[PDB]
């Protein structure tokens, strides 16, 4: 297991790390959220860049990132543009997506970026290499917002992310049944037991999947998302409640 | 689902119900436990008769049952002699097990009795009929303190308990791996979604299995054991922590 240490936080050991998402639509809302989030308790801040409605300007994006960094200098900061293809808020070109991520990487403002596995192998490899050249870690992501793939297909994808150099593979899938939640936990455990080369983040979304956001320590998900106010994906619960449950499971 | 209602407690819907066990050796210790338990919050009181010293005398056992009944007149009361055969604290003959349970049933002092599935069919059938004739519910139980059977085997056992007239089938198994915990959850979910017509209680024991004590509302276990101070089986957690998690899951 190659753990990821970001600003003294060791991802891949101990309790799953709590991630919250900041989703402001404009610079004034981002400023307000950055300030308000300071008093919530969590491990990693994700900026959901696809919720920002001035992504047209690289300057605007980097200024927003700087505002977040200014408010929370000691927090691991994850820059995530979730593509429309994988459930995000707006469609942009592939080159625009890559440019935003490269600018985030070389700005020094963020500790981690999210890169989607199926962006294209050459572009993924180039962007992973660029991140690593500038001491930025890569959360490599895949989503299925319609259904839960087979456990074997989920493992295949997580292993592909490892093969492409991801620091932290990540998969989120949508259960259509309680059985599907067990499939996700099964795939997670299969990584822990047999393909445990780096930390992985997994979740089954929606209400039925909530237990997967709570049981990461048992089956091997290194982080979990909570909501400060609004959820950034279906099934997230209030961040303080999430923390309470994680602590109970950790100490049981 | 047809629920089981005891003293206004509805077992088989809503949040899983919390059972705590009382474990004293004699009348004074049973009184001291019952008094201490006034400060705790739980749904069902189980008397673990196998922890009592003078189990030889039916009179001694009934006197203790009466003390407990009178100490907590409004709580659902479950009478459980766990045989050393199934992880309990001392041995008992099948005939004396029969005598104690029949006496508990016909005394009016208990709302529910635990009856071990593997006691023997004639004795199980007779005792189920005796319980029902006296308006006492049967938690029919099976434990494996060493290992986890296949999901197929566990589901068949729960179905057999239903066929033999259990009001609430119950199985507890010991994981030897994290995979074994998932097997128990899988069996629980199969039972609940395909075969059950009444509440069922399941658990994977030990620290490894703790999630099974928390996730009953999701996968289909109607009750869960917590510890006031001392656990009555491996893996039970503090009863207030148990309740905190159950409420968070219920409201997610
Ligand atoms: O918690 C989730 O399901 C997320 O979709 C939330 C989202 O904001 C993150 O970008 C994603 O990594 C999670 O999988
Ligand atoms: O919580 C458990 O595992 C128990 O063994 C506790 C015990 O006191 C109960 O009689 C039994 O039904 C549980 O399975
Ligand atoms: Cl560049
Ligand atoms: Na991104
Ligand atoms: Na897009
Ligand atoms: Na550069
Ligand atoms: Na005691
Ligand atoms: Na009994
Ligand atoms: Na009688
Ligand atoms: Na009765």
């Amino acid at each position: 297991m190659k753990t990821v240490t970001v600003k003294n936080l060791i991802i891949g050991e101990g309790m799953p790390k709590i991630i919250v998402s900041l989703m402001g639509r404009d610079i004034n809302s981002v400023k307000a959220e950055a300030l308000a989030y300071r008093e919530a308790t969590f491990d990693i801040l994700e900026w959901r860049v696809d919720h920002f409605m001035d992504i047209a300007s690289t300057q605007s994006v980097l200024t927003a990132a700087r505002v977040i960094r200014d408010a929370m200098p000691d927090i691991p900061l994850l820059f995530t543009f979730r593509s429309a293809k994988e459930g995000g808020e707006q469609t942009i070109t592939t080159q625009h997506y890559l440019t935003l991520n490269r600018a985030a990487i070389d700005s020094g403002l963020v500790d981690m970026i999210d890169l989607e596995l199926f962006t294209g192998d050459a572009d993924v490899k180039a962007t992973v290499d660029y991140a690593h050249a500038h001491n930025v870690y890569v959360v490599m992501s895949n989503h299925d917002f319609h259904q839960t793939p087979s456990a074997e297909e989920m493992v295949l994808r997580l292993r592909k992310m490892q093969a492409l150099g991801a620091d932290i593979p990540k998969i989120a899938v949508m259960p259509q049944s309680k059985h599907d939640v067990l499939t996700l936990l099964t795939a997670t455990l299969e990584m822990q037991q047999h393909y445990a080369d780096r930390p992985v983040i997994t979740m089954s979304m929606a209400k039925e999947g909530v237990i997967s956001r709570l049981a990461g320590e048992v089956f091997g998900s290194a982080a979990t998302f909570g909501a400060v106010k609004q959820a950034s994906a279906p099934g997230q619960i209030a961040v303080n409640d999430l923390r309470s449950v994680l602590m109970i499971l950790h100490n049981a």
